[PDB]
């Protein structure tokens, strides 16, 4: 049976995948791509993002390090790894300790 | 709304949490918590270390950089990382372009 910590991982390659073989190569992101990915999956981890275009024209450029105007597997989870290490965070930030009582915000 | 690249992100975290509370530190995973998590979470995944001890061994000590004996959450995720892109290289390996059909084996 596949665990919840199996089903996130194929999820996320499973999203990737549902945004990079819309068009060019099957497996890279275009910038149209991308965009619609952030805008559709990442709307509430990136509200900032999805409304301003201008954040993710500096997102693709830092993401896209061999400079070919496409996001790979690999270029692309450096943004998941980031995200993930930022939710840990705040997740941290949310739960106070002490307060003798739980809190139920997760990570924004 | 959580999309699912959202949830993904947050399950990882909150199961990696649901194996670091049960003892020492709350925010680390002991030798205990550790064998306890890949043995419940990535039976499949990692259908060898399940049953054989001796790979849990290995990995621990290859995630624990810092050797404290415990794995921290950025140490942990470097293992997280490389089943992403095991799963995701395994992926396009079960599924074969040419064939003119579709394969559902996913990753293994
Ligand atoms: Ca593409
Ligand atoms: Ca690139
Ligand atoms: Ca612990
Ligand atoms: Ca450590
Ligand atoms: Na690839
Ligand atoms: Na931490
Ligand atoms: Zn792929
Ligand atoms: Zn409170
Ligand atoms: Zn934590
Ligand atoms: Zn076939």
């Amino acid at each position: 049976a596949p665990s919840q910590m199996e089903r996130s991982i194929t999820t996320i390659i499973d999203t990737f995948h549902q945004y990079s073989r819309k068009e060019g190569h099957p497996d890279t992101l275009s910038k149209k791509e991308f965009r619609q990915m952030v805008e559709a999956q990442l709307a509430t981890f990136m509200k900032k993002e999805k409304r301003n275009e201008a954040l993710i024209n500096d997102i693709m450029e830092d993401l896209d390090t061999n400079q070919d105007n496409q996001l790979s597997f690999e270029e692309a989870m450096m943004l998941m790894a980031k995200l993930i290490f930022a939710c840990h965070e705040k997740l941290h930030e949310n739960n106070p300790r002490g307060h003798g009582h739980s809190h139920g915000k997760g990570c924004g």
